[PDB]
């Protein structure tokens, strides 16, 4: 039987995306160009901050200096902290209230391995920050996913090994971390994006207690 389940925040706990979404909006409003709007926006997903912002030059061919670049990213994730103080219990993905307390019930450890800086706060918007034994710090982490480091400390702050741990991801660098840290993972998205041999959810609903009991022994 497994003892850990790792949990990514965005794709799996909640979905940034509208979030986001109003913090690039009043970024262009605030610097006249045009076109940043929803569909826009779903061509961001996991994208770079750094590279989302060019992405929203290069709509009007627009030239900044280097220094300009940094302090306009800067301003947007300020947009973006005045924003998620609207993130509350509403925002937590279907499924997985009731799974974090069906973990804790059969004592099994829950742990964040989340790359955002804003973890911590937003768990605690969300009234999840009671279910969780451990969070791994993002700064602590040599290398990012699709690297293996965030999982394996996630997994070694609640006392276990990768291999005891299921990780829990949407996108395939995410996958792959969990695949090389020695977890199982389990995907949740549509398989045309995520691969071919791992076991998929469409969505969170699909992420049970029992359901991933059945996985972890199919499995061995
Ligand atoms: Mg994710």
């Amino acid at each position: 039987m497994f003892k850990a389940v790792l949990f990514d925040l965005d794709g799996v706990i909640t979905d940034p995306a509208e979030y986001h979404f109003r913090a690039w909006k009043a970024l262009a409003e605030e610097i006249g160009i045009n076109g940043v709007d929803r569909q826009f926006n779903e061509q961001l997903k996991g994208v770079s901050r750094e590279d989302s912002l060019q992405k929203i030059l290069d709509l009007a061919d627009k030239k900044v200096s280097a220094e300009e670049f940094k302090e306009l990213a800067k301003r947007k994730n300020d947009n973006y902290v005045k924003m998620i103080q609207d993130v509350s219990p509403a925002d937590v993905y279907p499924g997985i209230l009731q799974l974090l307390k069906d973990l804790r019930s059969n004592k099994i450890k829950i742990a964040l391995a989340s790359a955002s800086k804003n973890g911590p706060f937003l768990l605690e918007r969300m009234n999840l920050t009671g279910y969780f034994d451990a969070i791994a710090d993002p700064a602590e982490v040599a290398a990012s996913k699709p690297a293996p480091d965030i999982f394996i400390a996630a997994a070694h702050a609640v006392g276990v090994a990768p291999s005891e741990s299921i990780g829990l991801e949407d996108s395939q660098a995410g996958i792959q971390a969990i695949k090389d840290s020695g977890a199982l993972p389990i995907g949740v998205g549509r398989p045309e994006d995520l691969g071919d041999d791992i076991v998929i959810v469409p969505d969170t609903s699909h992420y049970t207690l029992e359901f991933l009991k059945e996985v972890w022994l199919q499995k061995q």
